[PDB]
RNA sequence: GGCGAAGAGCCGGCGAGCC
RNA sequence: GGCGAAGAGCCGGCGAGCC
């Protein structure tokens, strides 16, 4: 399995909170093409990778370009939860912030308790 | 008809035969999507338009694009012949000789008898 | 009702392969 | 054999639309 580490159920909904607001003012990439475009292009500012992805290899290279590129990335459930908080109509295996909008300050909080664990 | 003139069934069979023997030493264009943009790059030194074409808006845009290329064109009956001649293995409205490989000659002869028309 | 971020369809490049 | 130059599939691009 591509899961590097072990995400608490409430910074998940943190996170995905989070994604939900910043869909509303700033930018967000939905899909693992995207994402994974968005952060080999230096775009990307935060990543969810879903934990319950089958088979693992859609979403198994994307931890290790993220660690490349020093671009922070965490876990959720489930990739409905993703798909939802992406407001896609369709499960989502990966996202990310690519423009964190107004959400200067919940953002980087969320990124510092990351880095944290 | 989008067929802007009338071309004589023998001029037909030495404008396949001379196409047929090009694919080999010369590069040939097969389909429309292909040949109509080869002859709009203006690279197309003779393009090639089935009668038998339907719908007919498949093909009814080359006749006066190779016009404005300035690129000689010429129609014969069918598609099927056609496609025996670029030699694929289904039918083809549209395609067209880029380059002549060895038979300089035989093209300029016959762009000037299609003139001729 | 169905399909769809496990990528919709559309575009550029190649231009005969796929089951 | 079915589909296929009326564009097969491969690559790049956009990134939610098509039945």
């Amino acid at each position: 399995s591509y899961v590097r580490f072990e995400v608490p159920e409430d910074m998940q909904n943190e996170a995905l909170s989070l994604l939900e607001k910043v869909r509303e003012s700033g930018k967000v990439k939905k899909g693992t093409n995207e994402t994974t475009k968005a952060v080999e292009r230096g775009l990307a500012k935060l990543v969810y990778i879903a934990e319950d992805v089958d088979p693992p290899e859609i979403v198994a290279h994307l931890p290790l370009l993220c660690e490349e590129k020093n671009v922070p990335y965490i876990y959720v459930k489930s990739k409905n939860d993703l798909g939802r908080a992406v407001g896609i109509e369709v499960p989502c295996a990966s996202a990310a912030i690519i423009n964190e909008g107004e959400l200067r300050k919940e953002l980087g909080s969320l990124v510092e308790k990351i880095k944290g664990l």
